[PDB]
């Protein structure tokens, strides 16, 4: 998280760190035994991270599941990024409490102008490279259609939308994928993508959670 400030230990409950050696995407708890996340972070071996603050010393409220199945949509387009989403079943279910909790699914889709608060332990410079330990928080707004298209023309798809500041300084950034995008205490999207991290004119691009709802609660239903 570039220009973001530091969140404050479990302050985002239903943040998850994934881990295959080394924390390498973020994800959102939406159950006890689920989480989402983006599908360009699959990965085999993957050992999912609950309950997180500073990800390389034990402060005593982790949990750590590994994942005993990993599900990417069935339209998930690698090269285009369309469908960005996947879900990952623990092999345990996890003790909620109150710094390890679900977040809720969108009922609607937000609007442009919506803010939101984004997370994750990714890069927080720009120009250069500098990985925190601890989580790092953004408040960023969603938007309009017309500005994210005509930052990213024929790149931005149904199945997107961008959310930060056109003038730089404030985005997510490589490390925070997969990561969650709350607003109003749902999640409405998932750190997707975007041209650099907090460029002028190159705001940050989320998949649109809202849209896969359906296909979420089918394949818990169902798995
Ligand atoms: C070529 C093209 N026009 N595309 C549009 C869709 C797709 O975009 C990508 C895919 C992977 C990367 C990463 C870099 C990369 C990886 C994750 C990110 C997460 C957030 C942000 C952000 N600024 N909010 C930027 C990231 C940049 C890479 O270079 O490998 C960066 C952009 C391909
Ligand atoms: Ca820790």
């Amino acid at each position: 998280i570039v220009g973001g400030y530091t969140c404050g230990a479990n302050t985002v409950p239903y943040q998850v760190s994934l881990n295959s050696g080394y924390h390498f995407c973020g994800g959102s708890l939406i159950n006890s035994q689920w989480v989402v996340s983006a599908a360009h972070c699959y990965k085999s071996g993957i050992q999912v991270r609950l309950g997180e603050d500073n990800i390389n010393v034990v402060e005593g409220n982790e949990q750590f599941i590994s994942a005993s199945k990993s599900i990417v949509h069935p339209s998930y387009n690698s090269n285009t990024l369309n469908n960005d989403i996947m879900l990952i079943k623990l092999k345990s279910a996890a003790s909620l409490n109150s710094r390890v909790a679900s977040i809720s699914l969108p009922t609607s889709c937000a609007s442009a102008g919506t803010q939101c608060l984004i997370s994750g332990w990714g890069n927080t410079k720009s120009s250069g490279t500098s990985y925190p330990d601890v989580l790092k928080c953004l408040k960023a707004p969603i938007l309009s259609d017309s500005s994210c298209k005509s930052a990213y023309p024929g790149q931005i798809t149904s199945n997107m939308f961008c959310a930060g500041y056109l003038e730089g300084g404030k985005d997510s950034c490589q490390g925070d994928s997969g990561g969650p995008v709350v607003c109003s205490g749902k999640l409405q999207g998932i750190v997707s993508w975007g041209s650099g991290c907090a460029q002028k004119n190159k705001p940050g691009v989320y998949t649109k959670v809202c849209n896969y709802v359906s296909w979420i609660k089918q394949t818990i239903a169902s798995n």
